[PDB]
């Protein structure tokens, strides 16, 4: 895994000073320094013929080096491409698969990937539309008992539960070609603002704990990656994964490093963290969590 503790991990005390010494504008500049870095890798597959129509945004391709390949087949008008990237987690290879919000023409590709990669948990951090901007297609049966067919794969809703900041849906995927069934849990975070970033990270971190527990429980009953997506699969996705990694390190060694985590993540899911606000949010969220845990003395 590219996500190892250090070199130069930072403690909460050191993190406080680092942020004080820099302020909001400082952290904003730090984000621009990262954004200025030339991506490490290439994007030839994502921009090649036949795969262009599979990208929601022409300006958000995925890296060749880490793309998730679909074990497709010969002469049947299709490629092995899906805009999705394997992403490491804290001391864990391929902890997540960061991908864009499925398009009607890639719903089948999305579910095939879920099947082949043995995914048990899917995390969606957007609504289908926000501010008039389309962000994700309705790729799963919304209500209990309804089902959708994608070739030799059938997806059925076994139940839905609405929480204050997220919705949990249990889905059963039936691969009729291999005569096997699997239950997948789908979580849709509902508290990410249409504009800016959450004013408090409490909801997102609690949600992170919900997802971690479900993954742990599913894996125990079955590690496969957790699919995490937002419209382009880089902003909210990158934020969710970066926080998960930093928090993990913080719980194990009491240290972390936002700059390293984001820079490292950007070598697997290109462009992870789309705005300075989101970058700043990663720092602020960690400090807010620190205070809530009674670790901060002002
Ligand atoms: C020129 C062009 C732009 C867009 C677009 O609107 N892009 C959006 C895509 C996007 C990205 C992130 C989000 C998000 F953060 F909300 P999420 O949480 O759902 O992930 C939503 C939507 C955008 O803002 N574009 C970004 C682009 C990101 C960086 N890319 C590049 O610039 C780039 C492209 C190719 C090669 C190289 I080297 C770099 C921007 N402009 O801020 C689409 C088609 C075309 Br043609």
């Amino acid at each position: 895994s590219v996500h190892v503790p250090g070199p130069h991990a930072m403690t909460i005390q050191e993190l406080v000073d680092y942020v004080n010494a820099r302020q909001k504008q400082g952290i904003y500049e730090e984000y621009e320094d990262i954004r200025r870095e030339n991506p490490v890798g290439t994007f030839h597959c994502s921009m090649s013929p036949g795969n262009l129509e599979k990208n929601r945004y022409g300006d958000v391709p995925c890296l060749d080096q880490t793309r998730v390949k679909l074990t497709k087949r010969s002469g049947h008008t299709q490629t092995d491409y899906i805009n999705a990237s394997f992403m490491d987690g804290y001391k864990q290879k391929n902890a997540y698969i960061g991908t864009q919000g499925p398009l009607e023409n890639t719903y089948r590709d999305f579910w095939l990937m879920v099947w082949e990669q043995k995914v048990l948990v899917i995390v969606m951090t957007t609504r289908f539309e926000e501010g008039g901007r389309r962000k994700c297609g309705q790729y799963w049966p919304l209500e209990k008992d309804s089902r959708i067919r994608f070739g030799f794969l059938t997806v059925t809703n076994l139940g839905v539960e609405n929480m204050n900041h997220y919705k949990k849906t249990t889905l059963e995927i039936h691969n009729t070609e291999e005569r096997q069934k699997r239950q997948v849990t789908h979580f849709q975070f509902l508290s990410w603002p249409d504009y800016g970033v959450p004013s408090s990270a409490a909801s997102l971190i609690d949600f992170l704990r919900v997802v971690r527990n479900q993954q742990s429980l599913a894996v125990s009953n079955m590690e496969p990656p957790i699919v995490v997506h937002c419209s382009a699969g880089i902003g909210r996705t990158g934020t969710f994964c970066s926080l998960d990694i930093c928090l993990a390190q913080l719980e194990e060694l009491g240290t972390l490093n936002v700059f390293q985590t984001v820079s490292r993540m950007r070598t697997q899911r290109a462009f992870s963290i789309q705005t300075p606000e989101q970058y700043y949010f990663c720092y602020k969220a960690i400090l807010e969590f620190a205070e809530k845990e009674g670790m901060v003395s002002a």
